[PDB]
Protein backbone atom coordinates (compact mmCIF):
# COMPACT_ATOMS: atom_id res chain seq x y z
CA UNK A 1 0.00 0.00 0.00
CA UNK A 2 1.04 3.33 -0.77
CA UNK A 3 -0.88 6.16 1.06
CA UNK A 4 -0.19 9.69 -0.64
CA UNK A 5 1.21 12.45 1.49
CA UNK A 6 -1.22 14.34 3.69
CA UNK A 7 -1.49 17.95 3.66
CA UNK A 8 0.16 18.01 7.01
CA UNK A 9 3.23 15.88 5.94
CA UNK A 10 3.89 17.89 2.70
CA UNK A 11 4.02 21.20 4.96
CA UNK A 12 6.03 19.10 7.15
CA UNK A 13 8.27 18.60 4.11
CA UNK A 14 8.13 22.47 3.23
CA UNK A 15 8.89 23.63 6.63
CA UNK A 16 11.94 21.31 6.71
CA UNK A 17 13.06 22.31 3.29
CA UNK A 18 13.32 25.52 3.79
CA UNK A 19 14.60 25.25 7.15
CA UNK A 20 17.51 23.76 6.11
CA UNK A 21 17.73 26.49 2.64
CA UNK A 22 18.14 28.98 5.79
CA UNK A 23 20.38 27.36 8.14
CA UNK A 24 23.02 25.73 5.37
CA UNK A 25 25.33 27.41 3.12
CA UNK A 26 26.60 25.15 0.57
CA UNK A 27 28.84 27.90 -0.59
CA UNK A 28 30.97 28.14 2.84
CA UNK A 29 31.59 31.56 2.73
CA UNK A 30 32.04 32.38 6.10
CA UNK A 31 34.55 29.75 6.99
CA UNK A 32 37.10 32.33 6.16
CA UNK A 33 35.63 33.74 9.61
CA UNK A 34 37.28 30.81 11.73
CA UNK A 35 41.03 30.80 12.91
CA UNK A 36 42.93 29.32 10.25
CA UNK A 37 43.20 26.09 9.48
CA UNK A 38 47.38 24.75 10.24
CA UNK A 39 48.33 21.79 9.01
CA UNK A 40 52.01 20.68 10.60
CA UNK A 41 54.36 17.92 9.05
CA UNK A 42 52.78 14.83 10.64
CA UNK A 43 53.23 11.96 7.95
CA UNK A 44 53.21 9.00 10.65
CA UNK A 45 50.04 9.93 12.63
CA UNK A 46 52.24 11.18 15.68
CA UNK A 47 49.30 11.06 18.47
CA UNK A 48 52.72 12.61 20.80
CA UNK A 49 53.04 15.28 18.65
CA UNK A 50 49.14 15.72 17.71
CA UNK A 51 48.08 16.49 21.56
CA UNK A 52 51.82 18.84 21.38
CA UNK A 53 50.27 20.62 18.63
CA UNK A 54 46.43 20.31 18.46
CA UNK A 55 47.13 22.35 14.77
CA UNK A 56 43.44 21.86 13.82
CA UNK A 57 41.76 22.49 16.34
CA UNK A 58 40.68 26.11 16.76
CA UNK A 59 39.65 25.85 12.86
CA UNK A 60 37.69 22.32 13.18
CA UNK A 61 36.48 23.46 16.86
CA UNK A 62 35.25 26.55 15.15
CA UNK A 63 33.61 24.58 12.22
CA UNK A 64 31.47 22.68 14.46
CA UNK A 65 31.19 25.42 16.88
CA UNK A 66 29.15 27.19 13.69
CA UNK A 67 27.77 23.76 12.74
CA UNK A 68 26.26 23.46 15.92
CA UNK A 69 24.68 27.00 15.67
CA UNK A 70 23.10 26.50 12.30
CA UNK A 71 21.48 23.18 13.84
CA UNK A 72 20.06 25.09 16.71
CA UNK A 73 18.50 27.26 13.95
CA UNK A 74 17.03 24.59 11.99
CA UNK A 75 15.98 22.37 14.94
CA UNK A 76 13.68 25.56 16.41
CA UNK A 77 12.08 25.59 12.84
CA UNK A 78 11.09 21.50 13.19
CA UNK A 79 7.28 21.52 13.25
CA UNK A 80 6.79 20.74 17.44
CA UNK A 81 9.85 21.14 18.54
CA UNK A 82 8.86 24.61 19.95
CA UNK A 83 6.13 22.81 22.11
CA UNK A 84 8.51 21.07 24.23
CA UNK A 85 9.76 22.35 26.93
CA UNK A 86 13.34 24.47 27.23
CA UNK A 87 15.08 21.54 29.27
CA UNK A 88 14.38 18.98 27.03
CA UNK A 89 14.86 21.43 23.39
CA UNK A 90 18.48 21.56 25.32
CA UNK A 91 18.68 17.86 26.22
CA UNK A 92 17.87 16.84 22.46
CA UNK A 93 20.35 19.34 20.75
CA UNK A 94 23.36 18.80 23.11
CA UNK A 95 23.01 14.82 23.10
CA UNK A 96 22.50 15.24 19.21
CA UNK A 97 24.64 17.88 18.15
CA UNK A 98 27.69 15.71 17.22
CA UNK A 99 25.29 13.48 15.17
CA UNK A 100 23.51 16.00 12.91
CA UNK A 101 27.44 17.61 12.65
CA UNK A 102 27.83 13.86 10.69
CA UNK A 103 24.55 13.59 8.73
CA UNK A 104 24.90 17.71 7.72
CA UNK A 105 28.99 17.19 6.68
CA UNK A 106 27.79 14.55 4.02
CA UNK A 107 26.39 17.69 1.81
CA UNK A 108 29.76 18.64 1.58
CA UNK A 109 31.60 14.86 1.70
CA UNK A 110 32.68 13.60 -1.32
CA UNK A 111 33.37 10.14 -2.72
CA UNK A 112 36.38 11.58 -5.24
CA UNK A 113 38.75 11.71 -2.95
CA UNK A 114 37.20 10.58 0.58
CA UNK A 115 37.37 14.46 1.85
CA UNK A 116 34.99 17.64 3.21
CA UNK A 117 35.58 19.94 0.19
CA UNK A 118 34.15 22.98 1.93
CA UNK A 119 35.58 25.54 -0.76
CA UNK A 120 39.17 26.05 -1.72
CA UNK A 121 41.80 23.92 -0.77
CA UNK A 122 42.51 25.38 2.82
CA UNK A 123 38.60 24.13 3.73
CA UNK A 124 39.57 20.34 2.06
CA UNK A 125 39.13 18.21 5.01
CA UNK A 126 40.41 14.24 5.64
CA UNK A 127 41.06 11.74 8.11
CA UNK A 128 45.05 13.65 8.37
CA UNK A 129 42.93 16.71 9.55
CA UNK A 130 40.78 15.22 12.18
CA UNK A 131 43.49 13.32 13.76
CA UNK A 132 45.51 16.47 13.53
CA UNK A 133 42.96 18.07 15.88
CA UNK A 134 43.52 15.45 18.12
CA UNK A 135 40.95 12.64 17.36
CA UNK A 136 42.06 8.94 16.69
CA UNK A 137 41.76 6.51 14.49
CA UNK A 138 38.72 4.35 16.67
CA UNK A 139 36.92 7.75 15.35
CA UNK A 140 38.09 8.92 11.73
CA UNK A 141 37.93 5.30 10.39
CA UNK A 142 34.49 4.56 11.41
CA UNK A 143 33.19 7.75 10.77
CA UNK A 144 34.82 7.73 6.97
CA UNK A 145 32.52 4.29 6.83
CA UNK A 146 29.52 6.27 7.68
CA UNK A 147 30.34 9.26 5.16
CA UNK A 148 30.16 6.62 2.45
CA UNK A 149 27.36 4.43 3.43
CA UNK A 150 25.21 7.32 3.71
CA UNK A 151 26.48 9.14 0.43
CA UNK A 152 25.66 5.89 -1.35
CA UNK A 153 22.18 6.05 0.08
CA UNK A 154 21.77 9.27 -2.54
CA UNK A 155 19.30 10.77 -0.82
CA UNK A 156 16.76 13.48 -1.79
CA UNK A 157 17.13 16.50 0.06
CA UNK A 158 13.51 15.70 1.75
CA UNK A 159 15.24 12.64 3.16
CA UNK A 160 18.11 13.98 4.72
CA UNK A 161 16.20 17.24 6.21
CA UNK A 162 13.82 14.60 7.62
CA UNK A 163 16.59 12.13 8.98
CA UNK A 164 18.47 15.13 10.65
CA UNK A 165 14.92 16.22 12.13
CA UNK A 166 13.89 12.65 13.41
CA UNK A 167 17.90 12.21 14.93
CA UNK A 168 17.54 15.65 16.72
CA UNK A 169 13.95 14.71 18.13
CA UNK A 170 15.12 11.60 19.70
CA UNK A 171 12.91 10.01 22.66
CA UNK A 172 15.66 7.78 23.82
CA UNK A 173 18.16 10.51 24.79
CA UNK A 174 19.25 10.40 28.72
CA UNK A 175 17.70 13.15 30.92
CA UNK A 176 14.66 13.90 28.55
CA UNK A 177 11.30 14.83 30.44
CA UNK A 178 8.68 14.08 28.38
CA UNK A 179 9.56 11.15 25.83
CA UNK A 180 6.17 10.53 25.39
CA UNK A 181 5.92 13.53 23.55
CA UNK A 182 9.09 13.64 22.18
CA UNK A 183 7.89 10.44 20.71
CA UNK A 184 5.05 11.84 19.12
CA UNK A 185 6.88 14.95 17.02
CA UNK A 186 9.37 12.06 16.05
CA UNK A 187 6.48 9.51 14.66
CA UNK A 188 4.94 12.52 12.47
CA UNK A 189 8.61 12.87 11.28
CA UNK A 190 8.84 8.86 10.62
CA UNK A 191 5.74 8.31 9.01
CA UNK A 192 6.03 11.61 6.91
CA UNK A 193 9.56 10.01 5.91
CA UNK A 194 8.14 6.36 5.45
CA UNK A 195 5.24 8.03 3.42
CA UNK A 196 7.57 9.47 1.53
CA UNK A 197 9.78 7.26 0.61
CA UNK A 198 7.42 4.39 -0.56
CA UNK A 199 5.51 7.23 -3.16
CA UNK A 200 8.72 9.66 -4.12
CA UNK A 201 11.32 7.26 -4.11
CA UNK A 202 12.30 5.66 -7.53
CA UNK A 203 13.21 1.68 -7.67
CA UNK A 204 15.99 0.22 -6.82
CA UNK A 205 14.42 -1.08 1.99
CA UNK A 206 15.47 2.21 2.30
CA UNK A 207 13.39 3.03 4.96
CA UNK A 208 15.42 0.58 6.87
CA UNK A 209 18.97 1.68 5.93
CA UNK A 210 18.09 5.12 7.10
CA UNK A 211 17.08 3.60 10.47
CA UNK A 212 20.70 1.91 10.62
CA UNK A 213 22.53 5.22 9.49
CA UNK A 214 20.88 6.23 13.08
CA UNK A 215 22.06 3.72 14.88
CA UNK A 216 25.57 3.51 13.85
CA UNK A 217 25.14 7.69 14.95
CA UNK A 218 25.12 5.92 18.66
CA UNK A 219 28.35 4.53 18.38
CA UNK A 220 30.04 7.25 16.88
CA UNK A 221 28.97 9.60 19.65
CA UNK A 222 29.78 7.58 21.98
CA UNK A 223 33.51 7.41 20.63
CA UNK A 224 33.64 11.18 19.98
CA UNK A 225 32.63 11.85 23.85
CA UNK A 226 35.51 9.73 24.87
CA UNK A 227 37.78 11.25 22.35
CA UNK A 228 36.80 14.65 23.56
CA UNK A 229 37.12 13.50 27.27
CA UNK A 230 40.72 12.69 26.26
CA UNK A 231 41.26 15.55 24.17
CA UNK A 232 40.24 17.47 27.10
CA UNK A 233 43.18 16.72 29.30
CA UNK A 234 45.38 18.29 27.63
CA UNK A 235 46.50 21.21 29.35
CA UNK A 236 45.50 24.71 27.98
CA UNK A 237 43.20 22.96 25.36
CA UNK A 238 39.88 25.19 26.68
CA UNK A 239 41.23 28.00 24.79
CA UNK A 240 41.49 26.21 21.30
CA UNK A 241 37.78 25.36 21.55
CA UNK A 242 34.78 27.82 21.87
CA UNK A 243 32.31 28.21 24.60
CA UNK A 244 29.40 26.72 22.90
CA UNK A 245 31.62 23.28 22.18
CA UNK A 246 32.67 23.38 25.90
CA UNK A 247 28.67 23.61 26.85
CA UNK A 248 27.88 20.92 24.63
CA UNK A 249 30.41 18.65 25.09
CA UNK A 250 31.72 19.50 28.66
C1 LIG B 1 36.62 17.80 9.43
C2 LIG B 1 35.69 16.58 9.46
C3 LIG B 1 34.36 16.83 10.24
C4 LIG B 1 33.46 15.56 9.89
C5 LIG B 1 32.10 15.43 10.69
C6 LIG B 1 34.68 16.93 11.78
C7 LIG B 1 35.02 18.18 12.36
C8 LIG B 1 35.28 18.25 13.72
C9 LIG B 1 35.20 17.13 14.52
C10 LIG B 1 35.45 17.18 15.96
C11 LIG B 1 35.69 18.30 16.63
C12 LIG B 1 35.81 18.33 18.12
O1 LIG B 1 35.78 17.12 18.82
C13 LIG B 1 37.08 19.11 18.47
F1 LIG B 1 37.21 19.27 19.81
F2 LIG B 1 38.11 18.34 18.00
F3 LIG B 1 36.99 20.34 17.88
C14 LIG B 1 34.55 19.06 18.70
F4 LIG B 1 33.39 18.36 18.39
F5 LIG B 1 34.67 19.10 20.09
F6 LIG B 1 34.43 20.34 18.22
C15 LIG B 1 34.94 15.86 13.96
C16 LIG B 1 34.93 14.62 14.83
C17 LIG B 1 34.69 15.77 12.58
C18 LIG B 1 33.43 18.01 9.74
C19 LIG B 1 33.41 18.34 8.38
C20 LIG B 1 32.54 19.30 7.91
C21 LIG B 1 31.67 19.96 8.80
O2 LIG B 1 30.82 20.92 8.19
C22 LIG B 1 30.59 21.34 6.81
C23 LIG B 1 29.21 22.14 6.78
O3 LIG B 1 28.35 21.14 7.06
C24 LIG B 1 29.24 23.25 7.61
C25 LIG B 1 28.12 24.25 7.64
C26 LIG B 1 26.90 23.67 8.29
O4 LIG B 1 26.96 22.49 8.96
O5 LIG B 1 25.74 24.38 8.29
C27 LIG B 1 31.63 19.64 10.16
C28 LIG B 1 30.71 20.38 11.14
C29 LIG B 1 32.53 18.68 10.63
Amino acid sequence: LRPKLSEEQQRIIAILLDAHHKTYDPTYSDFCQFRPPVRVNDGGGSVTLELSQLSMLPHLADLVSYSIQKVIGFAKMIPGFRDLTSEDQIVLLKSSAIEVIMLRSNESFTMDDMSWTCGNQDYKYRVSDVTKAGHSLELIEPLIKFQVGLKKLNLHEEEHVLLMAICIVSPDRPGVQDAALIEAIQDRLSNTLQTYIRCRHPPPLLYAKMIQKLADLRSLNEEHSKQYRCLSFQPECSMKLTPLVLEVFG
